[PDB]
């Protein structure tokens, strides 16, 4: 089967992202809004759009039933989940098969298999994946962690094996367990915790693949997305700087041995941690489209969107080998959060949009000038993305580019992204940087000024 | 001597792209308006921006003394002309020099001697470049170069811009595409050649003609950075204007062999006229510009929302330039981009870029020349 009508079952900017892609590749597209969505962006560019109803995520967006009915009234034949939402639910993709609908994404078996820890990790190990010491199955108990941490070595990280605490000291060890199944149980639902080395400082170093439904699996390029806090990415860039041509060969190889042991078709990502020595070590799979795919869009030369379609109209690769960067990209999430008030999420109009443009800069939005931003949503307004020869020039161009950013009417993280670009710990010299997944919360100087 | 401030003695678009490279640099930035662009883009852009007073291009833009004097006023210590204007006057170019400022250009003497069609002539006679000894339906295809003051010089890649009316430029792309090696190599060469013959440097551009044969004919070197330099840009992977900064100041070439093309580039000239009416330039409000986004896509603009065309400049609003991984996926995109551009409360030639992009003849090798669009071009386009 062929995709010839797409719903996007997202919205905000990712919704027109892949609005963009459809009309790029000749398909009709069709956008679905909740409520308060209604004035968006996605619902004017696509080439119609389906009310939904409700206010929350939950009353639209995350029903099943709604967006499959969206699909049917619209006759669309393909449904593209975006990320977030529902493009890491294994059983919407099964029901959108199960309905004669194209499911832009892997099998659902994949997003279970990878979507689990455990499973996820016996796939990496199958791999012959880079991998710390830790337990290949979930522990039983506290008296297997501590006797793990006598074997292999403090620090350790016990960590849900089915959705996260340090232990330094063997003393401390029963505690955190406790804490961490519980915490665990809360969250997900179900208690069982596994272990292993904690690396302190680590770079988030991750892969792009892109792989077809016939065993082919290319490496895009790297990224680097050490700039998080607390887990969320704020600031991500391609190639992923400042490592030897040994630390590459062994992401990519290894990224493409993971997806073949898996079975695994789509544009999604192999993620690694990178430790203060330069070790690398197996992470997690993303089986969507990430956030931050267009960094390498402008690197490696390559429309993921439009390979996605590729990928799930049963195309072979068109692409034979990994190709080699060209330039330096830096996104910057504009969420509309307070970083002078512990990055907060804070509502309001977007009285004033005004994003730059010129040379190097891609901008990827959801919103426009007169917006309204509510709280039952993700903070993201939109993406700016800039491409330069290298990396030195590239943050050049985004002082430049977020310089001229304009958002008023609500507080927005721009302020953060103006002083990371000029600071010593990001900017590093020939020889490296010293930012890390905990540097944003921990070591950076804040001085922004509450919105 | 080293650039340490700029003043850009333009306006519109050409005059933000320069600002933009200033604030890449580092280098604090000068804008300079006319009465009638006190509102522009590019006035609140600059670090600092000075009145020339007049409302006409001959008491403001083009007037030697005013120039100069905002330039002392400011302290800027160097001034780049961006294109039109003075950018091709020799003696404004001796007089900056003279006045002990750094002129971002070539050698007066080379402005001349390449704007001379005779000298001009000799010039690339010497070099050995291609000459015509019938041109039939022939292509415009031109070689983008940077050339530093000591003699080095690297063709940044080719550009066609075939799709030009009465020699008035409206699309170009880079590369130049359905060219054999052998012809990249002759222009890329004989474009070394000439440069290095006039004593140049610069970000200037030499033009070629090439006709159904293949037979390659130069036609003459623009001294200034043009307008379509976007879409080398784009797949070169160079900062053109970071470059002129660096030849300015005396450096040699950072640059050391022709960059491979990646992907390719399509640039639209928004341009206030009315395919419609036979390109009849159509002056009037800019009651609504929006601009497209999102991948593959550049937008370098002299106007917003508000703005006003009138007819005593030019009647460019903005440049859209679209890349993709290949020609076929840049089409692709500009149609999509093209599609999302609404400019509203005057005619512009987005219609007839619309149409292009999806006509046989530019798809195709192709069937465009620089008489297509006059004299086989099926002009469906409704009046505004």
């Amino acid at each position: 089967a062929r995709i010839s009508k797409v719903l996007v079952a997202n919205r905000g900017e990712i919704a027109v992202r892949v609005i963009r892609a459809a009309r790029d590749a000749g398909l009709p597209s069709v956008a679905v809004y909740a409520e308060p969505d209604a004035e968006s962006p996605h619902v004017r560019l696509a080439d119609e759009a389906f009310a939904l109803g409700g206010q929350t995520s939950a009353e639209s967006y995350l029903d099943f039933a709604k967006i499959l009915d969206a699909a049917a009234k619209s006759g669309a034949n393909a449904i593209h989940p975006g990320y977030g939402f529902l493009a890491e639910n294994a059983d919407f993709a099964q029901a959108v098969i199960d309905a004669g609908l194209i499911w832009i994404g892997p099998s659902p078996q994949s997003i279970r298999d990878l979507g689990d820890k455990v499973t996820a990790r016996h796939i990496a190990a199958r791999a012959q994946a880079p991998l710390v010491p830790g337990t290949p199955d979930p522990v039983k108990g506290a008296d297997e962690v501590v006797a793990f941490a006598e074997e292999y070595g403090l620090p350790i990280a016990i960590k849900a094996a089915h959705g996260m605490k340090v232990a330094r000291t063997i003393d401390e060890i029963p505690e955190l367990y406790e804490s961490a199944v519980r915490e665990a149980t809360a969250a997900f639902g179900r208690g069982e915790c596994y272990v292993e080395r904690y690396l302190d400082k680590p770079r988030h170093v991750e892969a792009q693949v892109i792989a077809d439904q016939h065993g082919n699996v290319v490496v895009a390029g790297t990224r680097d997305c050490s700039l998080q806090r607390r887990y969320q990415k704020l600031v991500e860039e391609a190639p992923a700087p400042f490592l030897t041509d040994f630390q590459r060969k062994e992401i990519h190889d290894s990224a493409k041995r993971i997806c073949k042991e898996a079975h695994y078709h789509g544009a999604g990502t192999v993620e690694y941690l990178v430790g203060q020595d330069g070790l690398i070590s197996f992470l997690e799979v993303n089986t969507r489209l990430q956030v931050e795919h267009p960094v390498t869009e402008e690197t490696a030369g390559i429309d993921l969107v439009l390979q996605q379609f590729r990928i799930a109209n049963g195309e072979k690769l068109d692409i034979t080998e990994d190709p080699t960067p060209r330039g330096h990209a830096i996104e910057f999430r504009i969420n509309g959060e307070d970083a002078g008030r512990n990055f907060l999420p804070a509502p309001g109009p977007v009285t004033k949009f005004h994003p730059p443009s010129g040379p190097g800069v891609r901008v990827d939005s959801g919103v426009e000038t007169g917006s309204v931003i509510g709280g039952q949503f993700d903070s993201m307004l939109a993406k700016l993305i800039v491409h330069g020869a290298d990396r030195a020039e590239a943050l050049a161009r985004a002082r430049r580019a977020l310089n001229e950013f304009g958002v008023e009417g609500l507080a927005t993280v721009i302020p953060f992204h103006r002083a990371v670009v000029s600071d010593p710990a990001f900017i590093g010299d020939a020889n490296g940087f010293s930012v890390h997944t905990r540097w944003i919360e921990t070591e950076w100087n804040n001085t922004i000024e509450p919105f």
